[PDB]
């Protein structure tokens, strides 16, 4: 019932990025430059398929330094992870939710079995609980 | 003598990202959110391995919108492309330089054989004319 650390996620398909700046409703703790990654099975669901068990989405969050009108990636702050298993993660709509502080496998951030993560993703039920949209 | 359109570059390894905002000296035309991608041969050279001929780096440049203290990816502005061929592109340091407007294969931008591109990259001679560094 624990989400697996997604080893090698940095080699996956880059879905999209976004910058969350101070004042954003999600600043604490989602502030920074983030990058969304999808493994092969998550790409099937992003394309309009059903998400197969074993699909994984990662959101990779960096601090940034504002220097002379550029935002430059600093240290990794954390990753968020969604792992598809319709049966094992039935209590959170079929996705297991975990955070890893600094992207480190032993820094688990989720303390409520992912109910809080799931509560916000629940608004996205019609897209199988995923916010991010596939773009060219 | 021409740089190939890098078909499928969106599936390649994501090296890094940066945001260039108004006031930045490079705002015209490099303003926006950009993502750097590297094919297998480029990853060899970024590793502290010497770039094989056939190495390709892509810089993918999006306009962004302000959305309540978030910077959100907008329309693609252009891609910049560096293709490695020590002999064919010897006049610009072994890299061929091309731009594609809106990332469209039919909207080639470079008119001077890439001498303008090369002139800015020349300051990176000690890293084989590549600015971007590999990161975790
Ligand atoms: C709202 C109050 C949220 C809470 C609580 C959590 N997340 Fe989040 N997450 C949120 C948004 C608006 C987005 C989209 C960002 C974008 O660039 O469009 C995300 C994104 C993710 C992702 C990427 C997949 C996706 O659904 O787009 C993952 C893997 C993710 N979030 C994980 C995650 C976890 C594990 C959470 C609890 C620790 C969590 N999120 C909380 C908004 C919100
Ligand atoms: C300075 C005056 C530049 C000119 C002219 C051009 N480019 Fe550029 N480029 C520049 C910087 C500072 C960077 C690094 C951005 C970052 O995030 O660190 C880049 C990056 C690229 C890349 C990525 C590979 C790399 O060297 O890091 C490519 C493929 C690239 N640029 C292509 C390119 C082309 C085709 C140009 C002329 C049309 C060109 N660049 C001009 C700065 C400058
Ligand atoms: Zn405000």
């Amino acid at each position: 019932t624990k989400v697996k650390y997604p080893d090698g996620f940095r080699s996956w398909y880059h879905v999209k990025s976004m910058v969350i700046q101070p004042g954003h409703p999600l600043e604490n703790p989602f502030g920074g430059i983030h990058h969304v990654y999808a493994n092969a099975e998550a790409i099937q669901g992003l394309r309009g398929g059903n998400y197969p068990d074993g699909a994984v989405l990662v959101v990779d969050l960096f601090d940034y330094q504002e220097d002379n009108h550029a935002l430059v990636e600093g240290k990794r702050k954390l990753i968020g992870v969604m792992e598809r298993d319709a049966k094992r993660f039935s209590a959170t709509g079929g996705w297991g939710y975990e955070g890893f502080g600094e992207g480190k496998p032993d820094k688990r951030l989720v303390t409520d079995g992912g109910q809080g993560c799931f509560g916000c993703h629940a608004a996205q039920k019609e897209s199988q609980y995923v916010f991010s949209r596939l773009r060219d």
